[PDB]
């Protein structure tokens, strides 16, 4: 159960920022298409900053004893792939990237907020159990993420590429897995 | 009376685009930085879209590269990665790369028209030579780039993250190499 009127306003924000661009889009233009009163808009978000803050949070927001690393890591990779293959997520991603790319102040809120995650937590756990090779958990997670995002995120965000078909999806997951564990696994 | 002028207006546009982005930069803003009339710009680049095209040409101009059967895969592939990382760690290149990335997200219509190959041909040659497992070269090239771009392209271009340090640059190059050949190489 989430709040459907918040979502209404967020949705219109995405659409409008997608249409007009972020900085030229006003709270009343948003309200006009949320089909809401300027008033109920300010209640939820007192400013575009506070609204941008919420969109950001939403964005990059999306280890077991001995079941095989493979089995459990397959499952992780699928979780992240199912999230990437959501067009409402790609949309938000697009407007957020679009809003930060040529905006220094917005870049510095991105980058202060990307200094405080799942793949990382696991790699560190897998390492303590002596099943993965010593490396900075964050260094390893980035590669992990890159092996998926390079097919299922960036093309879509930058070029409006199609979603991956399921065949394509497991294809990319599978080689990511194979490549990743290939290099990092200490075999037990 | 136009030798200077073309280049001067392409330099203008590169500086202005690099600073505020492709979309928000308008023609007589470029005309101003280039110190020429708006029509003077408008008859060199008949449209803003001819600017974007030229922006690509430039980006491309920063890009051996042929496959050598007689030496290690690692030698030649370290060389490719490092050539690719040398552009990645070049601020002019990232700026130019940023305008281009920004211009296609901001425009569904030009992204749609405007879709690396160096690596994919090196891969298919290596596969012919029996040294890499069968894989779509395109797909494996994408993965190779992702291992560099994730550290040294996307952060910098989408949120002006700091360039990688020399140490960091040569760790992501080593690691990509190891990761890639670990899985793909037929030794």
């Amino acid at each position: 159960l989430t709040d459907q009127k918040r979502e209404s306003i967020v949705q219109a924000a995405i659409a409008e920022f997608g249409d007009r661009g972020f900085e030229i889009t006003s709270m009343d233009r948003i309200a006009a298409r949320a089909e809401v009163s300027k008033r109920t808009v300010y209640n939820h978000f007192p400013s575009k900053e506070e609204l941008f803050a919420e969109m950001l949070q939403r964005l990059w927001n999306c280890y077991r004893p001995l079941v095989s690393l493979r089995e459990q890591l397959l499952e992780l990779l699928w979780g992240k792939m199912r999230n990437l293959t959501d067009s409402s997520f790609l949309d938000l991603a697009r407007v957020v990237v679009g809003a930060t790319i040529h905006s220094p102040e917005r870049a510095q809120v991105w980058l202060a907020r990307i200094n405080e995650e799942t793949f990382s937590a696991w790699i560190r756990a897998a390492q303590k159990d002596g099943r993965l090779k010593p490396v900075d958990p964050g260094f390893a997670a980035t590669q992990m993420h890159a092996l998926l995002k390079s097919f299922a995120f960036w093309p879509q965000v930058t070029f409006n590429a199609a979603l991956l078909t399921p065949q394509e999806q497991s294809n990319v997951v599978e080689s990511a897995l194979n490549m990743f564990l290939g290099w990092y696994e200490i075999p037990g």
